[PDB]
């Protein structure tokens, strides 16, 4: 029992005595008297925790005694019991403590290369200490940089660990390898740098299996899950990554077509990236929530941007102008309608001259797109299925047309169940509407941009702006209507005071618009008060404010354009009728190579012109 | 130890404004195992890449008298 406190002092002496007590016992290692009850911990464990220097003399002993107790294969391939560890292997532990030799050592011996660390410690968990790794010892030699130690445990002698072996969650090594990155310099690095090489073993070891194409249980490949989790730096490798060697030729992704004098012809492989395919690359960043960081910033990266350029430029453009054309038709009918619409009795209105023809097809044809954004709205909302946060956090364009569609819809209800409310409706139905144009200033960039930041200080600067300019008027307003005797534009209510006190800030204010208080005095140190807080003090503050916010994001509103431009481009493309959708997939299909078999390397390729001059 | 304020010098330099100092101190790390007890952050396991730390709250909480964060505030 007290084996694990000799050894935590790696003595030596006590052991020699335990081989005899064991032989004469007849026992083994492996016995529940030399297991902790609640985690299973058993000796050879606590030698290998309780290391000294990297190098423990106890280990090898154990070992022996094990031995003869006919206990090796069973005593080296002893895990966790706690459901905390549960999984945990003494393989893994050598891994996480990088020791060579410790690892050459437990692999001799029979150890399990694919003992799944599968417990609730070694599992993604938000909220709570863990350490997510892949579950395996091929993984956990991954994930911890140790390259000398997967290049053993690939091409070992004993027992060679399997490169395509899943986990729990069905990750294989890349998997793993991509969602332990975390967008910064030195782990994107080695991220990056050991994705290479576990590329070219598999290439060497598995000539003909295709390792990047492995799908975790959600299916999703690791060039997806990096697109999907927000890994910037992980996707902008992979998508670029270029192998010089011969024999991984075909692993790269980014190849040459001619070189004449400074000017070359890359080629990018588009496969798993145009959005032909499922779950490209395109519709994981466009559609990803919110939550995933960099959301932005991952469209930047070569040839995302120059891919998403050249579908505009050809045949995209054309669409959304068509697009913003027709809702500027709908509009000017729906402006009309309502301008013209009859000023007596109660609706609905008889059918008279010509022009109440005309004004009637103006008011169906207004019904019908409000019913189209209206069904358009309900279908995005399926498809997407967004969250209620999602849903009031990041579309804000889709929830203002469906908004507009609702008043429409409101507006027609009332109509036909004779209320004059309806007129109401219709006005918010119409204001609405042309204030939804700004949507397609995403069509033009400098437009686009200004539109953009049109939201962000809506909901930075504005909301802030707003609760304190309405406390403020509030308050004084409140204090104004008290002094404020009998009325008999009579004042003497909140409303009407509020108002007036609102006219200071649009520059319309009256500084004695009452008469009718008993105290001038105060009066009139109320009315200056207020006029130093919000008038002077407040709004040339919030145009400090928007200075600086400005100045704060004249690249994240650029970015922000790009990828409303990215998701327009995306759903146009889907929605496009069939018999020209096919006719413009993007790319051309070129034979790049030779697959390591041997045979013409057919890839949809989007081809790239550059120029360097080093040469 | 406490000056004739019973001001200590964890205190001292917090109360005096003395920012350097108040860092150093309290995230001390002594590497020594003969005197490792003086330090006031403690690593609790290294499991691969991950940390956790522990950082002592004596005379720092305002269960003390003249604690850092109330002479501070
Ligand atoms: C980006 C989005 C911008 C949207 C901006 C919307 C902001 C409007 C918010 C509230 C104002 C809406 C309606 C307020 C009052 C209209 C109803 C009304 O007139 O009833 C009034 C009382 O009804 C009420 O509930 C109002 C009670 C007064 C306290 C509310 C103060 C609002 C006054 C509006 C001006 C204040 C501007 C503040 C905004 C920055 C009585 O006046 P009367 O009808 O003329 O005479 C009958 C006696
Ligand atoms: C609130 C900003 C939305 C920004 N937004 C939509 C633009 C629609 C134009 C509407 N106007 C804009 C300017 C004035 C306000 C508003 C308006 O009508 N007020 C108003 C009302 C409420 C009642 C009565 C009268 C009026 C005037 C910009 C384009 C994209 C959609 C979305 C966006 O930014 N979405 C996104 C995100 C967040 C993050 C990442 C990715 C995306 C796509």
């Amino acid at each position: 029992r007290s084996i694990f406190e000799a050894v935590a002092q790696n003595n030596c002496q006590d052991l020699e005595s335990l081989l005899l007590f064991l032989q004469k016992s007849k026992k083994h290692l492996t016995d529940n008297e030399f297991k902790d009850p609640e985690t299973g911990k058993t000796c050879l464990l606590k030698a290998m925790l309780n290391l000294h220097d990297g190098q423990n003399t106890t280990i090898p002993l154990l070992l022996e005694i094990a031995r003869q107790t006919d206990s090796l294969k069973e005593l080296v391939n002893a895990s966790y019991t706690d459901s905390y560890y549960k999984g945990q292997t003494a393989l893994h532990i050598a891994i996480e403590r990088r020791n060579m030799a410790l690892v050459t050592l437990l692999v001799e011996n029979g150890a399990d290369v694919q003992a799944a660390a599968h417990g609730d410690f070694f599992k993604k968990t938000k909220g709570r200490p863990g350490f997510y790794f892949g579950e395996l010892p091929l993984s956990l030699a991954a994930c911890t940089n140790q390259l000398g130690i997967v290049k053993f445990l690939l091409q070992n002698s004993w027992q060679t660990a399997d490169i395509s072996a899943r986990d729990s969650v069905g990750n294989t090594v890349l998997h793993a390898l991509v969602e332990v990155a975390d967008n910064t310099a030195d782990n994107t690095k080695f991220v990056t740098s050991m994705y290479n090489e576990i590329l070219m073993l598999g290439a060497k070891l598995h000539p003909t299996l295709k390792l990047e194409e492995l799908t975790n249980k959600k299916g999703m490949t690791p060039l997806a899950l990096a697109a999907g989790t927000g890994k910037i730096g992980v996707l902008a490798y992979i998508l670029q990554r270029e192998i010089q060697e011969p024999e991984c030729r075909h692993l790269s992704r980014k190849f040459t077509e001619w070189a004449y004098g400074p000017v070359h012809s890359s080629l990018y492989d588009l496969s798993c990236i145009d959005t032909c395919e499922k779950n490209s690359v395109l519709e994981v960043i466009a559609y990803s929530s919110s939550e995933t960081p960099n959301r932005h910033d991952m469209l930047l990266v070569e040839p995302l941007n120059r891919l998403l350029q050249d579908k505009w430029d050809r045949f995209v453009k054309r669409i959304f102008y068509f697009n913003f054309l027709v809702y500027c038709l709908y509009m000017i009918i729906f402006t009309m309608a309502a301008y013209y619409r009859p000023v007596d009795g109660l609706p609905p209105f008889k059918m008279e001259k010509t022009g109440d023809y005309f004004r009637v097809t103006g008011e169906i044809l207004s019904v019908l797109g409000g019913v189209y954004f209206f069904f358009r709205g309900i279908q995005y909302f399926l498809q997407r299925r967004p969250s209620m946060k999602t849903l009031f956090v990041d579309s804000y364009s889709e929830m203002l047309f469906f908004l507009q569609s609702l008043f429409m819809l409101a507006t027609v209800v009332l109509y036909f169940s004779h209320l004059k409310e309806y007129v109401a409706s219709m006005v918010f139905s119409l204001a609405l509407g042309w204030t939804n144009m700004l949507y397609y200033t995403r069509g033009f960039q400098q437009m686009g941009i200004y539109a953009v930041m049109i939201e962000k200080m809506i909901l930075r600067d504005l909301c802030r702006f707003m609760f304190v300019y309405i406390v403020f008027l509030f308050g004084f307003s409140t204090a104004v209507v008290t002094l404020i005797e009998d009325g008999k534009s009579s004042y003497n209510s909140l409303y009407s005071t509020c108002l007036e006190l609102f006219k200071f800030t649009i520059g319309m204010g009256d500084l004695e618009f009452t008469e009718n208080y008993d105290f001038k005095a105060v009066f009139i140190i109320l009315l200056l008060a207020y006029v130093i807080l919000t008038y002077i003090l407040l709004l040339n503050m919030l145009i400090a404010l928007m200075g600086e916010t400005v100045n704060k994001i004249a690249q994240e509103s650029k970015n922000i354009w790009k990828l409303q431009r990215a998701i327009t481009i995306l759903d146009t493309e889907k929605s496009f009728l069939k018999c020209m959708r096919k006719a413009f997939r993007s790319g051309k299909l070129l034979q790049v190579g030779y697959t390591p078999d041997g045979k013409d390397d057919y890839r949809w390729c989007f081809r790239v012109d550059e120029v360097n001059w080093t040469t």
